């Protein structure tokens, strides 16, 4: 079994590295996807915030299991990691992601975790 | 002034949720860039383990201020991002980084923290 606090880090600690990495990261629980973790740069993409605890397709509604929570529930589901590139979100944005299962000790599926990448201005570079 | 446990995320939860993010992180405190945070990935990327609290320079000392430890020192003490693309590291490797800055309430510099990309197989397939 792993010491979490002397090898990965204390609690407080990486909560608040968390919060300052310098990429855009997710993190989600339950066949709901509840919203279990969210930083500075995800927050900056979505200025909709005290948002922890509530489940995703209740915070964006005007998104609907279209193409995006289909593939979150089938990473939960299935626990096959997931790819995307270059998704159109609408100004009018475009993003890569990856999308993981996150397993407990027993095997089972807990919830799912993301980073996402905005990759606009490499696709607006397509004269 | 931000209520951590609802718009960033409970701490055990947050640091899970780090452990299981699908990238490799790293954070880094105080002068001499002691261990703050790794999660799977980072130990995945270098089997040392039981490595939170020591100084950097002090686990991988096969490298020194060279050119790396020069550049955490300059997003430290200048709190100027910096990013790297396709440094080698001797099997024979090559990284993309981006290292930013983590300030105080205070506006004080605390650490710094890195999100890192294996990018071997990129370069490898130049012939």
């Amino acid at each position: 079994e792993m010491d979490w606090d002397k090898t990965v880090g204390a609690a407080e600690d990486v909560r608040r590295i968390f919060e300052h990495i310098p990429a855009i990261l997710v993190g989600l629980e339950g066949p709901d996807h509840r919203f279990v973790a969210v930083n500075a740069a995800y927050r900056g993409f979505s200025p909709l915030l005290d948002t922890v605890g509530q489940p995703a397709r209740e915070v964006y509604p005007e998104l609907e299991g279209q193409q995006i929570y289909e593939m979150l529930d089938r990473v939960y589901q299935t626990g096959e990691p997931q790819s995307g590139s270059e998704w159109r979100l609408q100004e009018e944005r475009y993003f890569d992601f990856v999308v993981t299962p996150r397993r407990r000790a027993d095997g089972s599926i807990e919830g799912v975790q993301l980073i996402v990448d905005d990759v606009t201005s490499r696709v607006r570079a397509r004269q």
